[PDB]
């Protein structure tokens, strides 16, 4: 839970790729999510008829939500553990509302991780994988944790 500075450096300059084309890195990793774990479609009633990889390719409203994640996710990675306000409403939503068990985030997060290896080879090394890890994980602990202080099970 607690990352070096030099961790955090390395999450931060992959995340500035990221922010070079958010659209594109989050549709990759919301197809990668779909297509490595299926079940998490289910829980989207606006994606759950796309049936394809090519049909997720197409999707206009795939790529708007994959913004919408990622820019989330960025503002969190950016406070550097210091997150407990951009927590708040997440669990709020994903616990109560939308019903996302840790493990889907543990999920998306092994996409996140595919994604950024396949298009960051030079800059997503095994130093920088093994950041980025450590910081989605302090992520879904500590959102994990919010769950149960919200008095649900995560
Ligand atoms: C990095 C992890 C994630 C981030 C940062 C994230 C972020 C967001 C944000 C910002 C929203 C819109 C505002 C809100 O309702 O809170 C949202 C909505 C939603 N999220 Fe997530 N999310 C993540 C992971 C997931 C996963 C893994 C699932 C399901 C497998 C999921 C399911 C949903 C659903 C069903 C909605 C509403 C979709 C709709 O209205 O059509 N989220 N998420």
């Amino acid at each position: 839970m607690v990352l070096s500075e030099g961790e955090w450096q390395l999450v931060l300059h992959v995340w500035a790729k990221v922010e070079a084309d958010v659209a594109g890195h989050g549709q990759d990793i919301l197809i990668r999510l779909f297509k490595s774990h299926p079940e998490t479609l289910e829980k989207f009633d606006r994606f759950k008829h796309l049936k394809t990889e090519a049909e997720m390719k197409a999707s206009e409203d795939l790529k708007k939500w994959g913004v919408t994640v990622l820019t989330a996710l960025g503002a969190i990675l950016k406070k550097k553990g210091h997150h407990e306000a951009e927590l708040k409403p997440l669990a709020q939503s994903h616990a109560t509302k939308h019903k996302i068990p840790i493990k889907y985030l543990e999920f998306i997060s092994e996409a996140i991780i595919h994604v950024l290896h396949s298009r960051h080879p030079g800059n997503f090394g095994a130093d920088a994988q093994g950041a980025m890890n450590k910081a989605l994980e302090l992520f879904r602990k500590d959102i994990a944790a919010k769950y149960k202080e919200l008095g649900y099970q995560g």
